[PDB]
């Protein structure tokens, strides 16, 4: 029995608040599963931002708090009652 | 029994609030599953933003909190009562 | 028994609030499953935005909180009562 | 029984508050699973930001606090009652 | 029984507050699992930032406090009651 | 029984507050698991920052305080009641 498991809960950036400009170049997010085997530019853009009044009375955030049961072959997830 | 499992709950950015300009270049999000085997530009754009009054009394956020049961071959998910 | 499983709950960006301009170049979101085997531009656009009064008394958000049972061959999902 | 497990709860940056400009080049986030085996530029952009009034009375944040049960072959997750 | 386990709770930077400009070049975040086996530039960008009024009465942050049970072969996670 | 375990709770920088400019070059964060076996530049950028009023009455931070049970072969995590 051979198996190759990759569990990633978030491949990304996790924020409660972002004010401003975000220049982002993230070419690859592609899982390549193989059993037998970027000149992109962000250029000359103008970004003008002004936040004068902001009130954020927010409640709690729950990001990437997983409860999974992952693997290969026999996987029993959650409150599996087995007899 | 061979198997190759990739479980990703979010491949993306997770935010409660974003104010502003987002320049984003994310070419690849394609899982390639193979058993036997970008000159794009964002350029010269003008972005003018002004938020004067903002009130955000928001409630809680639950992002990417999975409960899955993933794998290959035998997978029993949730409260599977087995006898 | 061989099998190749990719489970992705979100391939995308997950937000409660976005105010502003979003320049987005995401060429590929295509799962390619093969057993035997972008000069696009966003340019010169003008974006003028002004939010003066905003009140957002919102309730809770539940994003990408999956409960799936995924795999190959034998998959028993949810509260499968088996005897 | 051979197996190769990679569990990553967050591959990304985790913040409660970000004010400002973010130049980000993150080419690779692609798990490559193989049993037998970037000239991109952010250039000349202008970013003008001003936050005058900000009040953020926010509640608690729970980022990347996973409860998973990951692996290969036999995986029993959560409060599995086994007899 | 051979197995190779890598458990990383955060591969990223974890902050409660960030004010300013972030130039970031992080090419590789790709777990490569193999059983048998960057000229990118951020250049000439102008970043102007001014935060005059900021009040942040925030609540507690819980970052990367995992409770997982990870490994290869037999993995029993959480309060598994076994008899 | 052979196994090779790497448990890293944070591969990243952990801060409560950051004011200023961050030039960051972190090429590699990729766990390479193999059983049988960067000319990037940040150059000429201008960063202007001014924080005049800042008040941060924040609550406690809990960063990288894990409770995991990691390994290879037999792993029993949390308050596993075994008989």
């Amino acid at each position: 029995p051979l198996g190759q498991t990759v569990r990633i809960t978030c491949q990304g950036d996790s924020l409660r608040t972002y004010y401003g400009n975000w220049y982002q170049q993230k070419p690859g997010q592609a899982p390549l599963l193989v059993i037998y085997a970027f000149s992109g530019s962000i250029s000359g853009n103008t970004a003008s931002l002004t936040i004068t009044g902001a009130q954020a009375e927010d409640e709690a955030d729950y990001f990437c708090n997983s409860r999974d049961t992952t693997g290969n072959l026999w996987v029993f997830g959650g409150g599996t009652k087995l007899t």
